[PDB]
């Protein structure tokens, strides 16, 4: 086990900044998918290589996937409020890729909602948490090694390393720093312990 | 009057209606978004202008924030705990506005819980806090002159305008009154002491 080269899909969002930044830091040869290439900062950690495109997109996304150990998602709508597809359909051109590169292991960020009653849900949230619910059962049908993140509100608390994971099932904080949970997203290229499950991180920013 | 003319989002609500009223006999040049099935009373204290239509509808937003010194946020759920997104939408739509109309200063209300260690807020107020939550995080990133009022139990009592405003953290009363809320809002117009801070107003009514 040696993840040396990582695709980062949404590495211009808030929590994919953050991901790409400490990932760089570490040594990571990343590789992100970006739709333009102006939101990506000039100043700072930059990533290894670009490719311009779209994730909705299949040969976009096997430009991206080609020759790395291991793909984190961190794709998110941004605003969609009735049904939309971006997410899964994303997720499905990612799995032919890594199928046909013969990568397996993949880190995918959803949400903390799936592991809450339905009706926990916010009206305006359904369409969105409906896709992460394909997007989920898409990569659990791979057969890929894969990760299910399922955060709770994203804050901006600083970085602390320090949170909690809790194994399938919801943990005792309700709150996780995109900082901390871009950490958690490299963190899960390092062990196969979380291979399999879908993991909640949260932590104390008292 | 350097702040005159200002919107107040929730005016017809519990805290709305005595911001509103306090607001017009101070002199303020008050413009109010209203839902169409919900109108202010036909007796009270009457605003400057009024828009009818919906925190949600970005359009509605900009017709009330254009031309303003100041907003006021009082939105709110009434009794109904379900969960929501439309404080944290609304904000969204009211941050994108006043950035587009040259307005810097926000005085909005969410909750005391924000200040709370989260496993100790009621569940049955998580759904509710969970968008405050949410609120609080559009407004602070916003970059503009936010203070983030967060009120502990809003009560009956009078208008004393002899409160206590606990800054960043929990203050000793467990109390304001709808008045004296209103009276604070009002005043962080005529100051920028509180901008950037969180601000818990209380009192003891006797
Ligand atoms: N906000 C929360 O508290 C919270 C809580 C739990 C879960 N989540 C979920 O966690 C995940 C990460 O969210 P976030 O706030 O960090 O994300 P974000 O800031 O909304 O950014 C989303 C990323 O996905 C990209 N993207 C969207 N459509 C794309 C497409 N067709 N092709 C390629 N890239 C595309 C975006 O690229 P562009 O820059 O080009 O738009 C961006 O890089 C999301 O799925 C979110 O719903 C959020
Ligand atoms: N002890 C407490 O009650 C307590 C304590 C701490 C914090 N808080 C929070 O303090 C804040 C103010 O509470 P409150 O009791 O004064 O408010 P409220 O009585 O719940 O009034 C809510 C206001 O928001 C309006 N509103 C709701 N949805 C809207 C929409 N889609 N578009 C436009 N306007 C909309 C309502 O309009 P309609 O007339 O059309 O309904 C009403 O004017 C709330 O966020 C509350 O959660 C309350
Ligand atoms: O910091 C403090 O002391 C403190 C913090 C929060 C409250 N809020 N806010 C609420 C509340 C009610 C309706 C909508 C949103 C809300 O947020 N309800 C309460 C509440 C909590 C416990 C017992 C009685 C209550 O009325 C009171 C005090």
């Amino acid at each position: 086990m040696a993840v040396k080269k990582i695709a980062i899909f949404g590495a211009t969002g808030q929590t994919g900044l953050t991901t790409l930044a400490q990932a760089v830091q570490a040594g990571y040869e990343v590789t992100v998918l970006v739709r333009d290439s102006s939101r990506l900062p000039s100043e700072g950690p930059r990533p290894a290589h670009v490719v311009v495109g779209d994730v909705l997109q299949a040969a976009d996304v096997d430009k991206t996937v080609a020759g790395q150990d291991a793909v984190i998602v961190l794709l998110g709508t941004r605003n969609d409020l009735s049904p939309t597809t971006v997410m899964s359909e994303g997720a499905r051109n990612i799995v032919a890729a890594m199928k046909a590169h013969g990568v397996d292991k993949v880190v995918a960020c959803t949400s903390a909602f799936l592991l809450w009653d339905p009706t926990k849900v916010p009206p305006r949230l359904q369409a969105v948490t409906d896709d992460h619910i394909r997007m989920h059962k898409v990569l659990r049908e791979s057969g890929l090694k894969y990760v299910a993140v399922m955060p709770p509100h994203i804050g901006d608390q600083p970085l602390t390393g320090a949170y909690t994971v809790t194994l399938d099932g919801r943990g005792p904080s309700r709150v996780i720093s995109k900082h901390d949970l871009g950490h958690f997203m490299l963190r899960c290229l390092t062990t196969d312990e979380y291979d399999g499950h879908s993991t909640y991180p949260s932590h104390q920013y008292q």
